């Protein structure tokens, strides 16, 4: 699968809201966010993978920049490509 890394989400960000934000654009196996230490809030930082590569992509075209609540997203593969 593919890798999506979320970025800048909010403090009551949970599994729920990336498999609701992804799962629209396609099959989706996996989320992860990632939580304080201390307090469990959601540090900001969440994980999707998606099954096919196309799809992945129409998801990151269309969710990098989202207003989540207060909150805009970051959303991308981890690297670039020219192709
Ligand atoms: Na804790």
């Amino acid at each position: 699968g593919w890798c999506i890394f979320i970025y800048n989400l909010g403090q009551d960000a949970d599994e729920g809201i990336l498999w609701q934000m992804f799962g629209p654009f396609g099959a989706v196996t996996n989320v992860k966010v990632i939580r304080d230490f201390n307090t469990n809030k959601c540090k900001g930082f969440g994980f999707v993978t998606m099954t096919n590569y196309e799809e992945a992509a129409m998801a990151i075209a269309s969710l990098n920049g989202y207003r989540l609540g207060d909150k805009i997203l970051q959303v991308s593969f981890k690297t670039n490509k020219s192709h």
